[PDB]
């Protein structure tokens, strides 16, 4: 037979043990020839493999780089000017690896050049919170201050656009063990801790689903009208570089003025914490000063484009997707996700080797650029937007495959739940102690979800990944799964190496094998079950969820609600009716005459456009981007997730607004556009005529 | 045989005058009583003609109507204050409706209030360029001036923007003999011209598809949040009030200033048609004044709705709709429309009953509030627009069935061009003369094509009428036909009558007829053929035109064009593309396997969503309801199709922006723009995987 378990069982932990390996030993940097060569590679072996077509879509896309020849660094310097500490320029390099070329040095992508110098105030984690905290409570000004701040928490892009609008005029990122080192472990190559001298790259954008900042809408192609840098969307005005702890411990430990606030606020390292601005007195007259010499530059990037042409709804995609850029090896991120991919390819490829053809067409792709801003996915999604809208069935993620031991994470839209519970009921744990047990048993077991007994904890999708064109602006059911712990120390790190994972993660490679099943085993169904696999009943259940969520937040403010007139019963009466309208489509659904395929065709375009129907197609406020009513980054942290976006932060702070009358105003609209969307979403599951 | 003959032979031209003698006995102005009453009809109608079930949709928009105790008019007024002339308060009702009650006055809806005093100066037509000449060229400053413009030429709207942007503080619109009196006819009730007592209702806005002025988005339901007035869409800021050509003489007889610039300045009235400003030197003394008391009030519509279920796609909507609202006794717009959709339902009705049924599902609309702006099918669509997106194969619209005697005007989008040619080759001519010849060729020779020998004029969709939202904002397939001329006089006058049509337009209602048989066999074909009724093939043809025509007006600017690289390659290189992806496509579709149901739901789907591939979801710069690239109405004249708006406004008037540089820039951005989307659309016409 020709079924999923013959998909499944071809599969191989050996198999992405040699491609992980492969994909590894040397660096594949966003823009560069070794990236390049591997897209080539890996297009000719899905060829081999035996996909229909294998193409290369090629953008020329903003990129940044540090300059070669004029390190960047930060100093500590004297009344004098001259100075007395400077930071890292390169992280040590592994054993075994320090005649690596071509490893790019720590920096802050897209940072832009300058040699800013000033006193530090100490941010914590650059939060929204803490920001306000020390600007409200403690009254501490980062007007012309260079802020530092410890990663974690919250994307790093959310940190700078935050410094940046306190008025600070550079921004010091490093990595805190109390966030970064794991009790009991030790660094790397020993263990899977960050050693003092790591260092965290990344991007520190704020896109907000655009894209290549340049060309906001519109494929980066060839002939492709680019706006000037000035103004290029999402780029920072203030120079950014990151750290590790022991460097951070210097410029740390001789901080001043006021203490920190409370215990939340200090990490690992043996330094007081103190907030500042500046140092104690006997050095009160020594200052920190950056020097930022990045460039940013167009540079061409290549997406790998795989079809598997399906039997009978080839105008019907299912799409497998994730990057292939890495900062460094990519030892996790993202390449142990791409050799799960590899695999699957394989697998399908088998399958269709011998005769087989799945029901729809699956799309797999190698996306590039991600780890500068989701470039590469963003702008073949721009290019091929009328084919997603109206033929997108689904969109699985497969960025790392791992970032823990413990358990299964999924984070995916409700319409793919009950087809999750299914796969993983049917899957083996590969966990100790669950041997010949089921991956729902042992998933549910340890990640139980916080509101259902007996089920496991799945979350909303975020961002900062390649699934956010699909599902927040295009509206495309999307998902994605990896194992997870109960981020990662080494994360964008020069330590994240192959034998980090053989070593520490993954030894027998089960875990990636694991993945590799739910992930195959999602497109394999989304692909090939006759009724598509989403159950708009379980959309219902949340949407009510988060009805009741968004209206506790207003509810703290029950004196304005009276004033304005601010009532959630339109958004009430939409989830209610979407639950009825649900209830009934399910039934039909069911009791539909299985033998017509119009019929058919007409019922899973209708369970296809129903994430299609949270879109609106005027966005967000001030993020044109994320259309999805529903679902959006949070703008407070890119990573996260926030439900009812618009109502959220109308919401936010509306206790500061000056114009409350204004402000609740604005509230009510978003309520309005909510209720609207949810109506009509469930208006597409009535019967149609 | 039910087929399409049998829908043909039971339409009957004695139906469509009972019909529109009942539709026109008394007034039916959107937001009354009396219009209320007719959609109760309209839909008990419906119902008992066979229609699967008969809807009424409400909506709560922005109207205006005069104060009945405060009525508007205009004085000339002395030194003193003495007004020693005023406009008349209402047009002398025709022969036997003297006694009707209700007839709204003449006005100008949604002016603001105002009673503002000054001096004239005559304007023409409004134009943009009637203006420029005015500033430019003669160096009139308008600014502080009340204006007085003919009608013609343009929509009303745009003379209105046109003046308020000069600086006038308000304007005067009035039909000139020139423009609304034949030669040799005479005037109501003894002929069909404009009686100088006659005047031309109509709104003023410039909403640029918005709909409801205070709900841009999102249907005007019970729930909606709306804005304020200051913020709503498309208001005007000055005052504005419409008066018949006695009354204009009285206005423009002593103008003085300077001379009119030429002849095309000139009407048919006994009058030098000085510009002004101000009167000649005897009264210079004297001034203008208007007195506008109209108020804006949000006001209840109703749209009819009928859905006659398909058979075999009852997911797939093909809609005949046409708004019901008059000015006052709607004779020809809309009730000659009106009667001719009561027919088609009734022959559709008619073919039920005895058990058949179209292969797709037909929306029948009666639309409201269409002379307010168009808000009765636009908040329906907002309402709608995910199930129009996914499921809307066409729209033909029917308001007015003629406006004129002399031969057929069909204005649609290239995809109909070959249905519309084949269907009216197995038409009868109405025409004397051409007894048993075809429609084709009554047409054909009346109405030659400029570009092909043997072929018909048939006309860009503008704007102007109901089907904008469909067209321009969603992107569905449109298209509209009528009885025309070789606009007419009497055009929403009192005078627009029963007696009116009967009398002088059609007496044998055998051009109704032939109206009823295009836009129901439209319809028929739509709802009916197994592949769909378009030919991608003529679009690729008028694309080409387009370019042509762009390039061209670009060229007449070397000098910039060399200067700052503005190169049209990538327009004609999509051009080229589609070219050949459509004829490649339409190979397939003529050689596909005929027996297989998902290839042709693939390839109908393919059809369907062409015209939706050219929708940009960013719609063009300032004007986001209009998001079709290649067709928006003319920023100068909404009743006007542009094609490749986003390039020609770009380009108008270019040598007199201060920064070239920056205005070519835009233009270059928009040939990428147009490119891409042409490239798209192409694209989706490709094989599918
Ligand atoms: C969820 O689904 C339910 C239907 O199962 C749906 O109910 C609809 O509610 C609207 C109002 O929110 C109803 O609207 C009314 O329609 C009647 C005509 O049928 C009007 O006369 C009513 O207007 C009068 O009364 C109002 C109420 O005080 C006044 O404000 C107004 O000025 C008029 O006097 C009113 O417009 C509608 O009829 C029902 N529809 C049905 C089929 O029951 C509900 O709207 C859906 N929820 C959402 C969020 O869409
Ligand atoms: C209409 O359809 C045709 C195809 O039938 C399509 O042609 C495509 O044109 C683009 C360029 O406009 C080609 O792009 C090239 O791709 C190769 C890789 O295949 C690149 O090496 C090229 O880049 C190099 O050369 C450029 C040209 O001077 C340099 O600017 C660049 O820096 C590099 O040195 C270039 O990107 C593309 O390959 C073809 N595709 C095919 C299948 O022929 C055309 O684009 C379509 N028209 C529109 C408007 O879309
Ligand atoms: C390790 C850490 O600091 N975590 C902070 C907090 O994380 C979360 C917080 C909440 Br609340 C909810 C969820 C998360 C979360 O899922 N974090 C994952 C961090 C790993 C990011 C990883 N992505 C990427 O590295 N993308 C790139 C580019 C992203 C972009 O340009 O948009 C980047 O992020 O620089 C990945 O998705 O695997
Ligand atoms: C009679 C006249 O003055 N004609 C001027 C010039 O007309 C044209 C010019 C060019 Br160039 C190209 C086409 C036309 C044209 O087709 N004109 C038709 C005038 C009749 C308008 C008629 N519509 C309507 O009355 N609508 C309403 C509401 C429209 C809205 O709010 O958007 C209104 O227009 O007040 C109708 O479509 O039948
Ligand atoms: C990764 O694996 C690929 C393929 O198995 C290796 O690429 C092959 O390299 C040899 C050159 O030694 C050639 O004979 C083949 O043409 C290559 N095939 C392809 C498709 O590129 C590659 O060398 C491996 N890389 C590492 C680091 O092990
Ligand atoms: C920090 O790095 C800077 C730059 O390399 C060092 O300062 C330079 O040192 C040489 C003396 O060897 C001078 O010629 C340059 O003028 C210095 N440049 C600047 C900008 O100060 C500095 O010595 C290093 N500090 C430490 C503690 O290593
Ligand atoms: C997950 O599995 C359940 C249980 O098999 C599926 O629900 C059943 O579906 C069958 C076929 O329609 C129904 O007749 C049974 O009544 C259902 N049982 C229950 C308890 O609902 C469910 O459809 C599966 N989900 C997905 C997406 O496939
Ligand atoms: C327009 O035609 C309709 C229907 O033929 C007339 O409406 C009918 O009016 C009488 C009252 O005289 C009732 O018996 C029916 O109930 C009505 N039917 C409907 C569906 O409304 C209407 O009177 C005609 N109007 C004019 C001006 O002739
Ligand atoms: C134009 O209409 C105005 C308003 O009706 C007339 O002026 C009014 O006339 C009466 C005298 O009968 C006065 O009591 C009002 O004070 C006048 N109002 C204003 C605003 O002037 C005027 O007489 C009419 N002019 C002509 C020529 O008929
Ligand atoms: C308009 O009529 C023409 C002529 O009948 C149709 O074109 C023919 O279509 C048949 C069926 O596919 C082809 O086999 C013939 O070769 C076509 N003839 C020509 C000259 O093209 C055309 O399809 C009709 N247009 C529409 C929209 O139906
Ligand atoms: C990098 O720095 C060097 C040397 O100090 C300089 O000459 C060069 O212009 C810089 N490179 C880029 C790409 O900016
Ligand atoms: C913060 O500091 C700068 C000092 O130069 C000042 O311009 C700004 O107003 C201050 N803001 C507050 C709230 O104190
Ligand atoms: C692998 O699992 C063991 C057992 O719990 C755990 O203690 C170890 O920390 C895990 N490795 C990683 C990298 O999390
Ligand atoms: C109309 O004018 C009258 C009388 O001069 C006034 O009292 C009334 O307020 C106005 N009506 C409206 C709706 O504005
Ligand atoms: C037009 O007239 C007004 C006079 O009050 C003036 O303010 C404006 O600048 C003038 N414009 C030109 C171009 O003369
Ligand atoms: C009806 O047709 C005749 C014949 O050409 C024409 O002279 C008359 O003007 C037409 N009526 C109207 C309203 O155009
Ligand atoms: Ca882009
Ligand atoms: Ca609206
Ligand atoms: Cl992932
Ligand atoms: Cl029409
Ligand atoms: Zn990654
Ligand atoms: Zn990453
Ligand atoms: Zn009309
Ligand atoms: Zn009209």
């Amino acid at each position: 037979k020709h079924n999923m378990k013959a998909f499944l069982d071809e599969l191989k932990a050996e198999n992405i043990k040699k491609f992980l390996y492969n994909f590894t030993q040397i660096p594949h940097l966003a823009g560069t020839e070794q990236n390049f060569q591997l897209a080539k590679q890996i297009q000719s072996q899905w060829k081999e493999f035996g996909l229909d077509s294998v193409e290369l879509a090629h953008y020329d896309v903003l990129l940044s780089y540090p300059n070669k020849t004029h390190p960047n660094y930060i100093s500590i310097i004297n009344e004098d000017g001259n100075e007395i500490f400077n930071t890292s320029l390169f992280e040590p390099p592994p054993p075994g690896y320090e005649n690596v070329s071509d490893i790019v040095p720590p920096f802050s992508a897209f940072s832009p050049q300058g040699m800013p110098e000033g006193d530090l105030v100490y941010v914590n984690y650059a939060r929204t919170e803490d920001f306000f905290k020390l600007e409200r409570d403690m009254k501490i000004n980062c007007s012309g201050k260079i802020v530092i701040a410890r990663y974690g928490k919250v994307f790093r892009g959310n940190k700078v656009k935050n410094a940046q609008l306190a008025g600070a005029k550079g921004v010091i990122l490093y990595s805190d063990p109390a966030d970064y080192f794991a009790p009991g472990v030790k660094s790397y190559p020993d263990g899977w801790n960050l050693p003092g001298g790591g260092v965290q790259r990344g991007n520190i954008l704020n896109l907000n689903g655009a894209g290549d900042p340049l060309t906001p809408g519109y494929p980066a192609n060839e002939y492709a009208y680019r706006r000037g840098i000035a103004e290029a969307v999402g780029l920072p005005s203030i120079p950014v570089h990151p750290i590790g702890y022991y460097d951070a411990q210097k410029l740390l430990e001789k901080m001043g003025g006021s203490a920190p606030p409370d215990s939340s606020w200090r990490g690992s390292l043996k330094v007081p914490y103190n907030v500042g601005p500046g140092f104690t007195g006997n050095f009160s007259t020594q200052k920190v000063k950056m020097h930022i010499h990045s460039t940013n530059e167009v540079t061409r990037i290549y997406n790998v484009i795989g079809t598997l042409r399906g039997a009978v709804e080839p105008d019907r995609y299912v799409i497998l997707g994730g990057h292939r850029d890495s900062w460094v090896f990519g030892g996790i991120d993202p390449q142990s996700g791409a050799a799960v991919v590899h695999e699957i390819v394989r697998s399908f490829g088998t399958l269709k080797k011998e005769g087989w053809r799945p029901r729809r067409t699956i799309l797999f792709a190698s996306w590039d650029a991600e780890e500068f801003g989701l470039l590469g996915s963003t702008e073949w999604a721009e290019e091929n937007s009328r084919l997603l809208q109206e033929r997108g069935v689904a969109y699985i993620n497969a960025d790392s495959s791992i970032e823990g031991n413990y358990t299964l994470r999924v984070d995916c839209t409700p319409l793919m739940y009950s087809l999750v519970h299914n796969l993983t009921k049917e899957l083996k744990s590969p966990d100790e102690g669950f041997e010949g047990k089921s991956l729902y048993e042992s998933w549910t077991k340890k990640s139980p979800s916080p509101e259902f007994s007996g089920m496991p904890r799945i979350s909303k999708l975020g961002s900062g990944n390649d699934f956010e064109v699909f599902f927040q602006r295009l509206g495309i059911a999307s998902g994605r799964a990896r194992y997870t712990k109960n981020g990662y120390p080494l994360y964008h790190s020069v330590y994240e190496t192959y034998e980090l994972v053989e070593k520490f993660y993954d030894p027998m490679f089960k875990y990636h094998l694991t993945v590799a099943q739910v992930r195959g085993g999602m497109v394999f169904e989304l692909a090939n079950s006759i009724v598509l696999p989403f159950d708009c009943r379980d959309y219902a259940v949340v949407l009510r969820k988060y009805a009741d969520k968004i209206y506790s937040i207003s509810m703290k403010h029950p004196q304005e609600m009276k004033t304005y007139s601010v009532s959630f019963d339109s958004l009430f009466s939409a989830v209610k009716n979407f639950t009825e309208i649900a209830s009934k489509f399910s039934e039909r659904l069911q009791d539909f005459d299985k033998s017509n395929p119009i019929v058919l065709r007409m019922m899973n375009d209708q369970l296809m456009f129903l994430e299609r129907a949270f879109i609106d197609p005027l966005g967000l406020p001030d993020r044109p981007f994320y259309r999805h009513v529903i679902y959006a980054p949070s703008s407070h942290n890119k990573y996260a997730g926030e439900s009812f976006p618009g109502i959220y932060d109308a919401l936010f702070d509306i206790e500061s607004k000056v114009d409350p009358s204004k402000a609740w105003g604005e509230v009510k609209r978003q309520i309005y556009v909510a209720a609207f969307t949810v109506q009509a979403a469930a208006e597409t599951l009535s019967e149609v005529a």
